[PDB]
């Protein structure tokens, strides 16, 4: 249901910062962790932000593309 | 929204305990706080549980019915 | 400190619901727990709401008074 | 592993307040939710406090006894 | 506000790690997110630590400077 | 302690991602912060993931080895 709470997807190097509606970070964090993509080392969620730690910037770009493709 | 994460709605006296999918408590906590129902004194969310503190058991029954009606 | 984030103090029976600025519930929760008032059985904080569980409605009124006196 | 993080168990009416070591509330919240005791309506965890909402004070006393028996 | 809870500001590359008083991470996280500085890609808060993800190490030094200037 | 909730330890560069049982991230976050290892700049915990920000990938390898040695 990413499109229902997704707000913005930014990034730097091997890191992606996914911004969601208030209080929905952990909901997508659950989604992300359940994908278990090899490119994602791990995810950490606060209240409206999800930090996706990827192996490399290239894996980040890849994850970013697959994520935006779900909207 | 609610129907997509709702799992169970229980209660005792003036208290309602809303159970949601893992990591979705704060998402509905935002929904509940946004409704600003006079019956709801306040809400506190953990990871998958939302505690809705109502003024009286009567107000709780009322809130429970309006909540279930959105399912 | 409290006056800097305090927004509203409500209650029912032996329960008090303290509303704070977004993300400041746990800051006050720390304050409350550090007071160790005999009247307060315990505190549970979400994002902007603090549930203060008091022993009796009378202890709740007492706690409410002391809290508002710090504003 | 309750005994490893348990600090104190208090209560009022149908409510129980379980105090744990810092950051361990959700760990026991998981334990409590997995028990699915009929007496427990629900649980809400903060950082070091777990609020156990029981149906009645009698169910609270019962839950309290079973919990302390695990230490 | 920041000076009231600020404890330490560290960093590595494009990342800044802001340490605050216990339970005050999200309070500052709200402050940071409200500044919407172009240098900050995003923020993630735990209990007493705020991770500020900046675009580059240079933007991190900049953000660090502006932050410490508010003390 | 750690062995009782530890699930996986991954990493990239100066970052380590520790995965724990659901709801146990902050319990080990407390453990990590209590160690005050010079290698660890800081830690941020969500629900089941702990992000350990180390100064360099070398420090991360070091921290990773001492962590796994406690298993
Ligand atoms: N209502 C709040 N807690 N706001 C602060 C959010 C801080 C940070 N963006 C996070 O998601 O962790
Ligand atoms: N993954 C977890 N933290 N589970 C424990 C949840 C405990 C309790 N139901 C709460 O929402 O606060
Ligand atoms: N940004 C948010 N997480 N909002 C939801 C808050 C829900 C509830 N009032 C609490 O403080 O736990
Ligand atoms: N480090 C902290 N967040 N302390 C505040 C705890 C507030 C309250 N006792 C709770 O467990 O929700
Ligand atoms: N009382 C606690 N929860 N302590 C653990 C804090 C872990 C980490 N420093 C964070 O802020 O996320
Ligand atoms: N029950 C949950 N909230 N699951 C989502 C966890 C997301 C992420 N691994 C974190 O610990 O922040």
């Amino acid at each position: 249901a990413l499109v229902d709470v997704f707000i913005k997807l930014d990034g730097t190097g091997n890191l992606l910062v996914l911004r969601t509606l208030p209080g929905n970070a952990h909901a997508i964090g659950v989604l992300l962790d359940n994908l278990d993509w090899d490119e994602i080392v791990g995810t950490i969620c606060g209240d409206d932000t999800c930090l996706i730690i990827c192996r490399t910037p290239k894996d980040a770009k890849k994850v970013s593309n697959q994520l935006l493709s779900m909207l």
